[PDB]
């Protein structure tokens, strides 16, 4: 409960078409016969759903449904040690706190999907951890009304590195890592342009962000984080895959998965990007942006 009844209410319209329905009890033709329906409805795709059968029907030779949710979950988890944790028993009350590996995070994702708001509500979580939090507003570029992250900023007490707008993003996220330095900050992140058809190239303004980032500091930026919008659809994984292919993404952040019926699709994200999903978006609110955890995520796909 607690978090757990903000995730399967976000999970809801996924969970509700045919998952939660499934016969459990019929003979397995047609238990099977509706998991796979209830897979491909939820965005799982074809590919994981007919390997989900495989490793089920084949093998699955333990309780049926826990079997599918144990292959699910393991979809889900890039990491070995994670992965196996988890079969050594590992399963605290509520999932360990996302620790960035360093002091940078890098944040990018295509215009729209929500870069800015997610920023917002992780300074929020980390604040809460204790940490000191800065942010710089790489996307100087557009605004067009909504909330920039500088009002974000100063809501949360959050100091904003910020230019005029069209200054360079690159000498802005430099004198980011400068004034995370300087002051003693303990994470930074940067938030960046996401629209991909400009006079400026996009994965090229990305990068040389990046490699600002890294004169100022050679270790950084150890996370770069990419947001996805669960409602888009395949074309924002291909897109993902150039950004992957621009920057090394070291994990993803789904959100609005309040706002759809297939949620399924976080297993075809990590098995297409192979990195973990850091953060799960179940709605507007404030606590809504959750450090994501396969299991509970799974058991919110079928349960309640
Ligand atoms: N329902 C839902 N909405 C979300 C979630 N995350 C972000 N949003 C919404 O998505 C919209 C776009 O957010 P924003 O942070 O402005 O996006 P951007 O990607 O930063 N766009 P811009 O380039 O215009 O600054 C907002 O209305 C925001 O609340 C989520 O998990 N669920």
């Amino acid at each position: 409960m607690g978090f757990f009844d903000r995730l399967k209410a976000g999970l809801a319209k996924t969970r509700e078409r045919l998952l939660k329905a499934i016969p459990w009890g019929g003979n397995l033709e047609e238990v099977l016969e509706e998991l796979e329906m209830a897979l491909l409805a939820a965005d799982v795709g074809l590919s994981a759903t007919e390997e989900i059968l495989q490793e089920v029907r084949a093998s699955g030779r333990k309780d049926l449904k826990e079997a599918v949710k144990e292959k699910l979950v393991g979809m889900l988890e890039p990491d070995e040690r994670r992965a196996t944790l988890r079969k050594l028993g590992f399963n605290p009350q509520k999932p360990k706190p996302v620790e960035p590996k360093g002091r940078v995070v890098l944040v990018v994702g295509v215009n729209g999907v929500g870069k800015t708001t997610t920023i917002a509500k992780l300074g929020r979580y980390y604040q809460n951890l204790g940490k000191k939090v800065m942010f710089c507003a790489g996307d100087t570029f557009r605004a067009a009304g909504g909330t920039q992250l500088s009002e974000w900023g100063k809501r949360l007490s959050i100091p904003v590195i910020q230019g005029p707008e069209g200054t360079d993003p690159a000498a802005l996220a430099y004198d980011a890592v400068q004034a995370m330095k300087a002051r003693g900050y303990d994470l930074l992140f940067v938030d960046t342009a996401g629209r991909l058809h400009t006079k400026h190239n996009l994965m090229e303004e990305l990068k040389k962000v990046k490699r600002a980032i890294a004169k100022a500091d050679p270790e950084e930026p150890k996370e770069v984080w990419l947001v996805l919008d669960a409602v888009t659809g395949q074309n924002g994984l291909e897109q993902a895959k150039k950004f992957h292919e621009a920057v090394g993404l070291t994990g993803v952040i789904v959100t609005k998965l309040d706002g759809t019926a297939k949620g399924g699709v976080l297993i075809p994200i990590v098995r297409t990007l192979k990195v973990p999903i850091k953060f799960v978006g179940v709605g507007e609110g404030p606590d809504d942006l959750q450090p994501f955890d396969p299991e509970a995520f799974v058991e919110a796909l079928l349960e309640d």
